[PDB]
C-alpha cells in the first residue's frame, strides 16, 4: 500500500503550513 508514503506527503504539508504561519507571524 501507500500509506507510510502518503502519510510522508502529509507530513510535508504540515511542514509548509508551519514554514507559512511562522513567516505571518
Amino acid at each position: 500500500g501507500t500509506f507510510t508514503s502518503d502519510y510522508s506527503k502529509y507530513l510535508d504539508s504540515r511542514r509548509a503550513q508551519d514554514f507559512x504561519q511562522w513567516l505571518m507571524n
